[PDB]
């Protein structure tokens, strides 16, 4: 079509996707709060530091509506499951992973319908850092399922730290 | 007692996580306006205050989780978009001034149900959202009273917070 | 003046009476919960005790129409859903303590107005609710000092209260 | 969908369940009364009867519970106070056929929502009303068509329901 | 048609009986690895509910044959083998609550095909169903919220289902 | 080595459950015919022989969990439908025949890798197999020898084979 309406339907997946991230920050932040609470440190940080990485491709899809000349969307996309037992966790996120990894890619493609190469990149950019997302999960979720307590057992007690506090105003 | 206690505590504390939530979203979607704009020091101070915003949120929620509760993942009220910039600072002023309004009878009900270290944390962050409340009215004062001259200088300023976000990748 | 003597009774006996009334409703609706939760004997003694009331509430009614009166139908205050097991024994020790209180000077007024069948009533029926405010006491400790040790011995349990109502059909 | 069909049944549950919590008070407030008219058949198996309400309430409340429901605590209508013997048997009639009606149209729902289970617990609930029916209106009968010659028969005798409620105390 | 109304319920028991023959499996892989664990309350209860399934199979058989049909030998699905406590009392839920959607949905051919027998049937063993499906929400609630104390104390009981197999040698 | 040994009698051990579980199709089918006609000794002692079957599938599932193993699901062969009476009694016969023979084979295996208790868990099966293969070769013979003149006073037999196998509901 024509230049708007290719801006258009970029945009219109670019809010699908963040939708999707917003969603994946509360999940993932939720999950967090609750292996903070248990004390799985390891796990707690890294979970954190996943969630993070979602912050991060929600404001670069976000960047990216915005020099297409759309407004960045607010609301998440499905809604946060609460108090998932630590072999759901992995398993469930793993699953999440899998199905964002599917969707955005199927959206890279209409990027490249739109001859939107810059928003085509992105996408690309980003899948390849939750199919790391995705691996980390599997592999957690293997070991609780192969290893059982024997594994977290290493990880009560380990630092939950991701680092110096986060740079902001005050 | 104890048990009701808790639960009244925990109340606050949700209510006051859904409006941290709300003001992430509020204070970002302004960013990506600012930033769009090339305002770059607006830009970068309106993303560095939403990660104020997010720590408090952080904060709620793990006093939450020691008082046995589940932290909210619903912001409060709704988000407003394409604010203008002399709107942006006249209504994150009010936001600031409403939020240290509700938080302080947040903490009185900490008081009232003797949990001092949820009290402590209220009392801490109202003096953060002080911080904010002095940033807002400052630069709309400064919009109000001086125009272009001072955003003249405040275009095609910096606006990076610094180094990136120490993530999983 | 007899009448008012009566009345005045009367009176009292029906406040007790729609206090019995809500303690009914109140417990068997920690009653559904429990069982829903499957901890059986807590779910079986929970109701014991709503019957209890039952009885109380009928024992109420019985004075007071031999007094001449009406029983009253509504019941004191509203009933609180959704309580979680910690908050359903705290809250049934409060009531059990504030019902005692109560009962202990609507008695005051049966002495007062010279009716000493009606006092003797309160009487007995306030050593009962000491029965059922230190066993709701009871609970509430061991959920507090052991927790889900505890609750882990429960779970599973019978919660039969006995053979089943016996009714018309 | 299916949080859909449960919500839709455990209103139909709830409404029904406050039509049994108002039978419930309606006739014990009866039950009261004939007892100090010294009718203890009559005020007997008014007792019972009510128990049988007391039974149908519980259960729908366990049904809502399995839903994922809340039970309600509030009656249905309101209770009406010293009826005379022939209003009694009346408007139990009355009421106990507009039960059958309503708990019909409820059963037609749980079916309309795929809910067996719920559908067969509103049919076994229906039969046993029946039997309330056709009791009151038999006694209303012998109230109408021989008055004080029926009733000089049920004067003074037993008004037991038999060994009293298993209790806590 | 006499013939086509037989075929059609004759589909639908079979397919319900493959379901039971599944289940059967299914139950009896779990009890023999609880068993193997030496958690007998657990073993022996889910070998109980293994007998019903295989009753359930029984009577669809019996009605298929009164039908004039014949009853399938193949189970639907395969068995899934090693699965860990949480994951037996997870599955055996989501798999009664299928069990009874997909009962009731044979329920209805069953009337639709106007066979009040086999419908009936089908009614009363969706009872049984949700006996079941109470029951593994229950371990899953437990196993969920007391972990291991709950499981300590299932440890080491007894494993006896009863008298043994009432058999020919 | 010890692992090995244990891997060839769980090999063996799922031949025969397999073989267990073809059985308890296989006959279960039949006594589902012989009812289906109204033999009812002949279908009672069919299904008491399937329980006997049922057995032996679980001491065999049993001993695999004590050597490690996971006890199979799958049935050996298929299931024969609609066999006439005379072929009911000749086929099982020769059924039973050859899990004898199968069997003897399998205790070989035992007695090889040095399994004594599964070994002597063979020898106690093959002896109730062998109770099969007459009670089945016995059948036959009256069924040549004297037809229609024995089914004739098996016709209306009564088929119970006992109260109800006591299951969870
Ligand atoms: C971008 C963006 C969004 C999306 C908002 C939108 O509406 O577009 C975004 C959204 C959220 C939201 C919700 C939450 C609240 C989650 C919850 O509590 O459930 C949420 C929570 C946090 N973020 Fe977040 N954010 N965010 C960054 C960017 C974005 N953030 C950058 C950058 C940093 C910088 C990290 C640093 O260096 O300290 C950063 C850090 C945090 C920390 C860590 C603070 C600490 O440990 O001190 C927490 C907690
Ligand atoms: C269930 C249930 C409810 C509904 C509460 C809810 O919110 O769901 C429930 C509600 C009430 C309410 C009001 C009253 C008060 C009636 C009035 O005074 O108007 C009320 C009254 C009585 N109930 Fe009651 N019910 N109910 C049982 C179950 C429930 N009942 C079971 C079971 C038994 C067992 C029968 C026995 O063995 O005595 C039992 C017995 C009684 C007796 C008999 C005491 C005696 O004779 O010693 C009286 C009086
Ligand atoms: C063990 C075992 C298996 C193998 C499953 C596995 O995968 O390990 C086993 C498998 C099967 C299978 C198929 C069927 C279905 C037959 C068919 O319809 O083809 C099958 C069918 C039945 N079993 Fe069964 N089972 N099972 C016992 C043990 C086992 N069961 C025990 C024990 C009892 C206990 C009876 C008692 O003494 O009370 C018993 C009884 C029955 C009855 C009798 C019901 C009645 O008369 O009420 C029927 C029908
Ligand atoms: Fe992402
Ligand atoms: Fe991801
Ligand atoms: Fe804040
Ligand atoms: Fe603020
Ligand atoms: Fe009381
Ligand atoms: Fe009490
Ligand atoms: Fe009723
Ligand atoms: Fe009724
Ligand atoms: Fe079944
Ligand atoms: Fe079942
Ligand atoms: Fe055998
Ligand atoms: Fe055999």
């Amino acid at each position: 079509g024509n230049r708007e309406d290719r801006k258009a339907k970029v945009i219109e997946v670019l809010n699908k996707a963040r939708a999707m991230e917003l969603h994946a920050i509360h999940q993932y932040m939720n999950q967090h709060y609750s292996l903070d609470d248990m004390d799985y440190g390891e796990l707690a940080a890294n979970m954190k530091l996943i969630a993070i990485d979602e912050m991060r491709h929600a404001e670069n899809f976000a960047e990216r509506i915005k020099e297409l000349g759309g407004e960045p969307t607010t609301q998440k996309e499905g809604k946060v499951v609460t108090g998932q037992a630590v072999p759901v966790i992995y398993e469930s996120d793993a699953d999440q992973e899998d199905a964002t990894i599917e969707a955005y890619s199927q959206f890279l493609k209409v990027c490249k319908e739109q001859g939107d190469i810059v928003t085509a990149r992105l996408f690309e950019r980003i899948i390849e850092e939750e199919q790391a997302h995705l691996t980390y999960y599997e592999n957690i979720g293997s070991h609780i399922k192969n290893l059982g307590d024997t594994y977290l057992a290493k990880i009560a007690g380990t630092p939950s730290s991701t680092g110096t506090a986060s740079k902001g105003f005050v």
